[PDB]
């Protein structure tokens, strides 16, 4: 059945005591990936049941769009652990990615990224101490996908971030820090830009801060992250960003201890768990018996201490690191393809290598910590006052700024609103700046309420249709004001 | 007057022959690195005319909103040529960004930042040749600002990428590249996940690489790319991206070679040029006098070959670059603010040199080219075919999926519309999926034309106004299909 343990977390205890699995092989290396990290399991008596299912490619080949069968929803539901090798998704076209498709069903909202040097593993920061983790917002963020053509040549993703997904990643990042016995915790954003969206993690960063004095907590604007990362990783320790800015600093400090083929993750959250590299399908050696499985394994070890087998991650971690510290077994991405050992045989030394322990890089087994729970989360603020103050209108025209300006006026006569600017790509383009702004055939018509009170339901619709009398909309955007203060931001050169 | 360059290029040349251009000082740090540059390009009589104009900081001072006072933009359309200190934009909150401001105001859609191995600047990399150059996109994608609290407590940004701004940024990467004899283009991207926007910039990549069959285009996701920028950057030449992927990428570049001290960059468009570092206003350096002013001057010298004078560029970076060799005098970013050179002291000893031998003469190779035409551009394709198929009503409640589906499926009974679906933070959540998503208080909820033909304004009104009677709605968008295919995703995990 399945049980809930004094820390919280939710895992598949069969009457035999062995602990059931969900495992998904995957698409291009991953098969190879989780083959050889189950043989390694298996050698090491790890005490688990697999329930194999699908999700990537393979699934979306079966005609199912979402690449997650009901099966494998079933499964996980069942188990609540999950071993997975990469996915496919396609780039550009076709079906959305079936990696973020199983962290969204699932809320594992925390995506950890643990970057360390490996012995035999040659880098230029070799030698620097460089220790440290990112934490990626898993669930939210531009990558959930939402897309719509504004016409027919300008392409709009939603970025949407929320209190509640802020205030939980970093809190997790805060217990994390305090948990590996980190005394530091970096905010990674984009504040500066996207004040409302970026500035959501911010603000959240800093309100939760106050209840971890233990903890230092600077926020840091994310390019000059990305520089730091490169020029002196060895001054960080745990970072937290949003889930894009993550996926791209996650992978820039692969590359500083050894490349992607030794990046392990798990994604968390309340109710399951997800384990798997950080890396790709990779399908340019899918197939070859060349691919470093030390990723996947690194991560069914992180998968074993969730799960409070800690002697099994202990020993598997050991004959990896032994191995490692040996260098007569080294995979291609470390010595080159044309020297590399095969996948099979690479397996094959770490088994031959269980029992024994290295002498320099060794197993840092932290303490667990429970995850915060929901009645403890800071929650949303309700506005002691609100008002709907105008709209947005984004209409699809080629006429020139100057002439929409002076049609919409004309179409807002009568109404109780008027057209405060006109936007092109975010830049003020009604009235005129003395710009040479270029055009495309998309613009956002700002339209204020000029009435006592708010504007209501019906207005808005009446100014809508007297503007699609003319023009073509494709969106609209309620302008709101909360405790006076206007949620919305204005235009590039608005004034 | 100002003139047209046999290349195309607009520079205000006066009687005596000097150039005219804009000089703006800037914040934090920025007046120290500009004076300095000024001092230099004087020293080395640099045929220039200075028009000081104050932008950023200062000016949202003056309660001037866009930072981007009158008197600049007309200094800025009589010199067409920029050089501007970095400028100070509040994180989180205030002002929006007068650098982007800028660079939208006048079209200098392409973001050039250069990076090189520098003399007596160690870094892990130093030997490995790292000689690239990451073309961003300037003008569109996030970075535009526009945003919107859909609820209380959840916000949204806008990405737009169009595809005239993705076809001019490729461009300009492919004749950038083969201007400096590269033989290869990157471009990377995300467009696995944002098929529509990120898949934009991939498509009009592959198009326009059809006219440049001497060139070898490749495309690359964008987590790989930093993880192969750090593992092993001098595979590459030119990196074409987005806004926000170069905004990180290239500060993880600099890190390669020196750090933000020795990022210089140029904001490019037709009709105007802006030249800048890529570093910011620094503000605990400020007025310390301790500030590498590296990357303004190198900026300075990518002006003066701009302005086509060679000789001056020359001159003055063969100097910086002797400084550097000899290594007598280095910044405190370079050998600790400890020991560090004062800014004052490092430009006098360049200015000192002017006219030296630097035994590595890698003045870099450049060669100037003209830039592409709107008449020789790919222009966006006119649908043969376009309908609306629905639209997507954006409400904020906090009413569990069932219910909430059930409500407006009720509502929209006897429209020509039906509830096809119901997201939330773009997770399908209605019908029910089997997960164990987290919810917000907003959801999107997509409505489907059911009749023949289209979905007529007055008919999507009609429906937002009856799903008004009970919800709050505040974002809506239209579903439309262009020659058949949807303009728009499907939520994840959907079928
Ligand atoms: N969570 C996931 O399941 C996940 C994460 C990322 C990407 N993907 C998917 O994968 C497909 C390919 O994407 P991609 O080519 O950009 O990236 P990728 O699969 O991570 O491959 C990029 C490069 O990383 C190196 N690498 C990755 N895994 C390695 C391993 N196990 N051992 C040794 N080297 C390894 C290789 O570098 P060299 O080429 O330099 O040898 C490789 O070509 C797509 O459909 C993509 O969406 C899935
Ligand atoms: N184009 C622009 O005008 C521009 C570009 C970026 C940021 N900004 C603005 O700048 C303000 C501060 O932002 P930030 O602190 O994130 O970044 P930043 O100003 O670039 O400073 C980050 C770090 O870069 C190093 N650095 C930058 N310029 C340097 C120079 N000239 N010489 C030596 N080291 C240098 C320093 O590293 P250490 O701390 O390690 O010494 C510095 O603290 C904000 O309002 C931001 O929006 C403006």
């Amino acid at each position: 059945p399945l049980i809930t343990t004094e820390t919280g977390k939710k895992m598949h205890v069969l009457e035999d005591g062995r602990k059931l699995i969900t495992v998904i092989p995957g698409d291009g290396i991953g098969p190879e990936c989780v083959e050889a990290t189950l043989k390694v399991l298996e050698a090491a008596k790890a005490p688990l049941a697999y329930e194999v299912r699908e999700a990537g490619a393979s699934v979306f080949r079966r005609g199912i769009a979402s690449g997650v069968p009901q099966e494998t929803i079933e499964s996980i539901r069942k188990t609540r652990v999950v071993l997975k090798g990469p996915l496919e998704t396609p780039v550009g076209y076709g079906e959305k990615s079936a990696n973020v498709t199983l962290r969204k069903l699932f809320e594992t909202y925390a995506n950890v990224r643990p970057v360390r040097e490996f012995p035999n593993v040659p880098t230029p920061y070799a030698g620097r101490g460089i220790d440290l983790v990112v934490v990626r917002e898993n669930v939210e963020d531009l990558y959930a996908g939402i897309e719509h053509m504004q016409t027919p040549s300008v392409a709009q993703t939603l970025k949407l971030i929320s209190w509640k997904g802020s205030e939980k990643i970093v809190r997790f990042a805060f217990e994390l820090a305090r948990a590996e016995g980190r005394k530091k915790v970096h905010c990674a954003t984009k504040s500066n830009i996207m004040k409302l969206a970026e500035g959501t993690l911010k603000r959240a960063f800093e309100q939760v801060a106050q209840e971890y004095p233990d903890i230092e907590a600077v926020h840091i604007i994310v390019d000059n992250a990305a520089h730091q990362l490169v020029k002196r990783p060895e001054q960080f320790e745990v970072i937290v960003t949003t889930n894009m800015n993550g996926d791209i600093l996650s992978d820039l400090t692969s590359g500083l201890i050894g490349g992607l083929g030794f990046a392990p993750s798990a994604n968390i959250g309340n109710e399951v768990a997800i384990f798997e590299a950080v890396h790709g399908s990779a399908p340019k050696y899918a197939g070859k018996n060349v691919i470093n499985p030390t990723a996947v394994l690194l991560s069914a070890v992180m998968m074993l201490r969730y799960l409070e087998e800690f002697a099994t991650a202990d020993l598997i971690e050991n004959a990896l690191l032994y191995t490692l510290e040996e260098g007569r077994v080294l995979t291609g991405d470390v010595v080159g393809y044309d020297r590399g050992a095969k996948t099979t045989e690479y397996t094959e030394a770490i088994i031959q290598n269980l029992g024994k322990t290295p002498r320099k890089t060794q197993v840092r087994g932290y303490k667990p910590f429970r995850l915060p729970q929901v009645d403890g989360a800071i929650a949303p603020i309700v506005p002691r006052s609100r008002r709907v103050v105008g709209v947005d209108v984004f209409v699809e025209t080629n006429l020139l700024p100057e002439a929409l300006g002076k049609a919409l006026e004309d179409l807002a006569a009568g109404t109780p609103f008027r057209l405060k600017m006109i936007s092109n790509r975010g830049t003020q383009v009604y009235p005129p700046t003395g710009g040479l702004t270029d055009l495309v055939d998309h613009y956002r018509c700002r339209f204020l309420y000029t009435g006592e009170g708010e504007a209501k339901d019906p207005e808005i619709l009446d100014l809508v249709s007297r503007v699609a009398s003319r023009f073509r909309w494709m969106h609209l955007e309620k302008l709101q004001e909360f405790d006076g203060e206007p949620g919305f931001t204005k235009a590039q050169g608005e004034d």
